[PDB]
Formats: C-alpha cells, sequence, structure tokens
C-alpha cells in the first residue's frame, strides 16, 4: 500500500540500464532491513535540480505510484532520500517490450502477441478507473516481467508520433487520447519494432493526420484487427473505442490467434 522510505545501506546499484536527461536508471539489488531475502530492483535517480517545491511535487506523485495495485501495472516499491532522489521499482528481468520483440522477432507467436495487447488494455483500464492518464504510452514503456506477463510503467509524468492529434494540436490529454497512443503501441508490436513514420519529421506529422493518412497496416495481422488500430486513430476522441471495450475484442481474438493474425508457420 504505502511507499517505503529506503535507507541507503539497504540497497546497492549494480549497473546502469539507461541514461536520460530526467534521470539515469540503474539495475540494483535491494535487501530490506530485517529481511534475509534479496530482491533485484530497478532504481531511478533524478539527475539534478532538487528544489523544495520540486521535492514536494515529486513526493506527492511517488505516493500515488506506490498506491497503484494492478497485475499489469507497475508499482513503485519505495523511494530513498539523501542528497539525490532515487526511486525503487521492482526489476523486470526481460526489459522493455519493444526491445524484446525486436530481438525475438523470429520466434514470437500470435498468441503471445495477442495476449500482450489484452494485458496492456487491462492495465490501461485500471489507470482509467484510477483517473490517471499515462500521457506517453509506448512500446518502450511496457515492461516484460516474463513472456506470459507484461506490465506498464512511467505513467503519470516529446513523443509526437505516439500522441494523439488532439493532444498535439491543442495540448489536450485524456483517457481517449491515451487510446490513440495505445493503438500506436499495438502497431509497434505488430510490426516487430519498426519505427512509426520512419524518416518523417515531427513537424510534418500533424498535417498528415489532418489529411487522413495513417500508419500502414501490418503484413502479419488480419483485416479485422487493423480496423481496431484505425479506430484508435480516428479524429473524434469519443468515436475511439473504450479500453474496457478493447479488452473484450482482443480477448475474443486471443482465443483463436491464428485466424486473426497470420505470421510464418504456427499451430
Ligand atoms: O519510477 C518510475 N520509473 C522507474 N525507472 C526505474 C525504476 S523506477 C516512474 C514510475 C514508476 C512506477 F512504478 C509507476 C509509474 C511511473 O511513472 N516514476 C514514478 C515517479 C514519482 C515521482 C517522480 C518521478 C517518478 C518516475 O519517473
Amino acid at each position: 500500500a504505502l511507499l517505503r522510505i529506503l535507507k541507503e545501506t539497504e540497497f546497492k546499484k549494480i549497473k546502469v540500464l539507461g541514461s536520460g536527461a530526467f534521470g539515469t536508471v540503474y539495475k540494483g539489488l535491494w535487501i530490506p532491513e530485517g529481511e534475509k531475502v534479496k530482491i533485484p530492483v530497478a532504481i531511478k535517480e533524478l539527475r539534478e535540480a532538487t528544489s523544495p517545491k520540486a521535492n514536494k511535487e515529486i513526493l506527492d506523485e511517488a505516493y500515488v505510484m506506490a498506491s497503484v495495485d494492478n497485475p499489469h501495472v507497475c508499482r513503485l516499491l519505495g523511494i530513498c532520500l539523501t542528497s539525490t532522489v532515487q526511486l525503487i521499482m521492482q526489476l523486470m528481468p526481460f526489459g522493455s517490450l519493444l526491445d524484446y520483440v525486436r530481438e525475438h522477432k523470429d520466434n514470437i507467436g500470435s498468441q503471445y502477441l495477442l495476449n500482450w495487447c489484452v494485458q496492456i488494455a487491462k492495465g490501461m483500464n485500471y489507470l482509467e478507473d484510477r483517473r490517471l492518464v499515462h500521457r506517453d504510452l509506448a512500446a518502450r514503456n511496457v515492461l516484460v516481467k516474463t513472456p506470459q506477463h507484461v506490465k506498464i510503467t512511467d505513467f503519470g509524468l516529446v513523443p509526437i508520433k505516439w500522441m494523439a492529434l488532439e493532444s498535439i494540436l491543442h495540448r489536450i490529454y485524456t483517457h481517449q487520447s491515451d487510446v490513440w497512443s495505445y493503438g500506436v503501441t499495438v502497431w509497434e508490436l505488430m510490426t516487430f519494432g519498426s519505427k512509426p513514420y520512419d524518416g518523417i519529421p515531427a513537424s510534418e506529422i500533424s498535417s498528415i493526420l489532418e489529411k487522413g493518412e495513417r500508419l500502414p497496416q501490418p503484413p502479419i495481422c488480419t483485416i479485422d484487427v487493423y480496423m481496431i488500430m484505425r479506430k484508435c486513430w480516428m479524429i473524434d476522441a469519443d468515436s475511439r473505442p473504450k479500453f474496457r471495450e478493447l479488452i473484450i475484442e482482443f480477448s475474443k481474438m486471443a482465443r483463436d490467434p491464428q485466424r486473426y493474425l497470420v505470421i510464418q508457420g504456427d499451430e
């Protein structure tokens, strides 16, 4: 439930997974005080600019992150306060889903792929229920705990291609706007990590959306599935399918993946 405050001694950071302007992420081992067991963890350290106002804002968000409780939604285990701010999240061994599909493109299966979409939709629904807008749904932001299990992280805090036209044009973010991002995320999985609008300038993208052009239907997927992706990118936000609704369609599709999705040779 609550977010633990962690003593510096409690955890050690083994290696650095990623570097960002906002913060640098590390892979680490955390041993809870009073517990024999050692847990692998992902640690994020804010790069700079600590401010009293900033610290309060950061803390406030941290509590909510800790509060979230869903199987497909990442939860912030704890925060460590010292000179720098570090956020502790349980490590996902596999890494980002986008990276996973990219190096495992040859061996992936439709059932796994269809199942991932359902899981993301389920995760998204919890956020909608909790009145949280992710604001940056992407393939990278989906973490692979295991092939069978996937989770969503970094919600609640630009990626022009991923974001909805409404958001781009008027800086408007809503759950429906997140659905447009969700459709793009599905496209990434379907296309095995191909970058959307590859070689296209960010500035141009808004005009293209206005023109009705959309990302190309993936070779692997069936016609019905492509329609779901298109629905997400439709201009009317209300017209776009609800997340709860999305779960049902994918789940039905999940039962017989081969019909809906055709890739290589599969059972
Ligand atoms: O912790 C996060 N990412 C990490 N990378 C390596 C280890 S944790 C990320 C986050 C974690 C989570 F469980 C769920 C949603 C999230 O958005 N958060 C949370 C938070 C709170 C206050 C200020 C900044 C951040 C921030 O960046």
